[PDB]
């Protein structure tokens, strides 16, 4: 293991609040945007208006004309926002050389499922009426925006709306039971349920097994290839090598990779850990090869 993972692991053990204490979800909400990394000074930002939803143009140096990304933030549904993902995706974008579309969805609990899968699917649906085409586009989203990845497909597919190029969901959060193995066998060496009580306030009744919302238990037949980028010391492990399973035998093809050692969407600590710029180098090089192709 690296000397800054290591390092990481430990500033964010001696950080976090200890486990079971319930952190009311405002109390959260704000403490993310608060330590919210700061985009690097290049990169270049424009408010607009999507789908009812406030977002941001994010754009680095070295984006292509008539290349999009549609972005969905991490946030376990009841959380995240443009400025806490700002940064990473400028890094995206980088690496990808095409500007991204930072999505506001609505959140849980006020906006329970399916809010977030209708605004993700509109705002894609939006960047076509824009006149961007499906084969200059992308989606890529971390944690619940992950999982909201496949869900935006799935759900655009069935409503008969053309495919992207490429899908690279980061530390996906695709199967809202959180009955997998990982939770259990990964849980020592995760540093990042609490996680329950999103699904709850997120799901509000509905089934844990519903498509859009557990894109694991979804069709995903005529999914864009993917990228599954997750790391080996996270809960989630199973979510992603099941995914790439499902994907697999739906004849998407999807290639997964497994970081050793790396936590979750250890991409967002890109500042100090090499890894985390590394597989944001890797995203944007699977985009760019799909957009290539």
């Amino acid at each position: 293991a690296g000397p800054e993972i290591v390092k990481l692991k430990k500033i964010l053990r001696e950080k976090a609040v200890p486990p079971g204490t319930e952190v009311p979800l405002d109390v959260m909400r704000k403490g993310m945007e608060k330590v919210a990394f700061k985009a690097a000074d290049d990169i270049q930002v424009e408010q607009v208006t999507v789908a009812g939803c406030a977002a941001e143009w994010v754009r680095a140096p070295g984006c292509q004309a008539g290349k999009a990304i549609l972005y969905l933030h991490g946030g376990g549904y009841v959380m995240g926002s443009i400025n806490t993902h700002r940064s990473m995706v400028g890094e995206i974008s980088r690496a990808s050389q095409a500007a991204a579309l930072l999505l506001d969805y609505r959140l849980a609990p006020e906006h329970p499922f399916p809010a977030a899968v209708e605004d993700g699917v509109a705002a894609y649906r939006w960047l076509l009426d824009q006149g961007f085409k499906p084969q200059h586009l992308s989606i890529s989203g971390d944690s619940a925006g992950g999982g909201l990845v496949l869900a935006v497909l799935v759900s655009a597919r069935d409503q008969g709306l053309p495919m992207p190029a490429s899908a690279i969901p980061i530390s996906p959060w695709a199967d809202m039971t959180c009955t997998n193995d990982s939770f259990k066998t990964r849980a020592e060496a995760d540093p990042m349920g609490g996680i329950n009580k999103m699904a709850a306030r997120y799901l509000n009744g509905a089934d844990a097994k519903h498509p859009y919302a557990s894109p694991n238990f979804a069709n995903l037949k005529g999914l864009p290839p993917l990228l599954i980028h997750v790391g080996r010391d996270e809960v989630l492990l199973d979510d992603s090598i099941k995914l790439d399973a499902k994907a697999k035998a739906d004849g998407v093809k999807s290639t997964l990779e497994i970081w050793d050692d790396m936590i979750h969407v250890w991409h967002a600590f890109h500042p100090m850990l090499p890894e985390g710029k590394q597989a944001i180098v890797r995203v944007g090089e699977f985009m760019r090869e799909q957009w290539a192709a």
